[PDB]
């Protein structure tokens, strides 16, 4: 059972209780974007990250109480049609706003969660970089070759320093079974890790929300305000927001591994967490938004191909 979060008198997490950290409700975000939450019927802004001036030009306590009808006149109608009450919490509405801001919205219960991050004027994903990655995965003749090609494909799409295929054993210990890495880096092929390095509550969350990242492992998290959703007087679930603050226990693990940026995608086979496409970079790095979306689709393709290649040994 989860500890209360730190803003409800929970204790600070230590290695004795890592599996009890409520990582889905940190009440804070990463500083490379801004987050608002809004009521799903009125569009009233209920919660705002404290940095929302840096990306939206207006102050946190100034935005509170305004509506999305006023703030996003063009998207407010569309976002309502796209994310009705009761839709899946993994369903996303995406738009570009005009500099250019990527807007991502999802619905949790009666709450709309809006993430804003800067982006370049043009897509980073090549016209049909998606097609050649798909060809590469489909054409692999066996699971080993699939694993090799999936890591190299993802590395060529993303430019991450290290791209691993991280597979869970039946005892929940992990292993790097394939890797693509920058010239001069030492292989992590074949290295195994205890189950506690990706603890049970993290595995569970990764079964429902298929992509997460840490863009800067040294960057302080930005609080949301107020920290509790005023609808419920309870924590705002953030497991569907990529701007969610990362567990400090994992950020510290990454710092000690010389990692500035991390991103993974779940591989889900027969509804179970089979493994992760786990990416790392020596320097902080925000994977552009369009490239994330590509990478999420590829994880879904990879998952189907792994299930096929395993139906064959069986
Ligand atoms: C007492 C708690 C501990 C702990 C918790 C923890 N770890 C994760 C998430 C991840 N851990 C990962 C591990 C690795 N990344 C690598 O690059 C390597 C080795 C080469 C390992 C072993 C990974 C891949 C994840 C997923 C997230 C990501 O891709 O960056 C969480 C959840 C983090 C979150 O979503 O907020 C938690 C709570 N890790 C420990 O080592 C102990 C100290």
């Amino acid at each position: 059972p989860f500890f209360p979060p730190l803003y409800l008198g929970g204790p600070e997490i230590t290695t004795e209780n890592c599996e009890r950290e409520p990582i889905h409700i940190p009440g804070s975000i990463q500083p490379h974007g801004a987050l608002l939450t809004a009521d799903g019927h009125s569009g009233e802004v209920l919660q705002m990250s404290l940095n929302a001036a840096t990306f939206l030009g207006q102050e946190p306590t100034v935005l509170r109480g305004q509506t999305l009808a006023a703030l996003l006149p063009e998207q407010w109608p569309a976002l309502q049609a796209a994310l009705p009450p009761g839709c899946p919490d993994a369903l996303q509405y995406r738009a570009t706003l005009d500099g250019h801001l990527s807007l991502t919205v999802h619905r949790v219960g009666e709450l709309l969660i809006l993430e804003f991050e800067p982006t370049e004027a043009w897509d980073s994903t090549g016209p049909h970089a998606l097609r050649n990655a798909m060809f590469a995965l489909e054409s692999a003749p066996n699971l080993r070759a699939l694993a090799e090609v999936a890591t190299q494909t993802v590395r060529e799409l993303t430019g991450f320093d290290r791209v691993m295929l991280y597979k869970f054993a039946p005892d929940a210990t992990g292993e790097v079974i394939a890797e693509a890495r920058r010239e001069g880096l030492h292989a992590f092929l074949g290295h195994r890790f205890p189950a506690s390095d990706i603890p049970a509550q993290a595995r569970a969350l990764y079964t429902r929300h298929l992509l997460r990242l840490t863009a800067d492992t040294r960057a302080a998290a930005v609080p949301l305000d107020p920290v509790l959703n005023p609808q419920t007087n309870a924590p705002t679930p953030l497991g569907g927001a990529v701007l969610r603050a990362t567990s400090p226990m994992h950020m510290q693990y990454l710092r000690n591994m010389g990692v500035g940026s991390s991103l993974s995608v779940s591989v889900v086979v027969g509804g179970q967490l089979w493994g992760l496409i786990a990416c790392t970079h020596q320097t902080p790095y925000v994977l552009p938004p369009d490239l994330r979306t590509t990478l999420e689709y590829l994880g879904r393709l990879l998952s189907l191909q792994v299930q096929v290649k395993e139906a064959l040994e069986h």
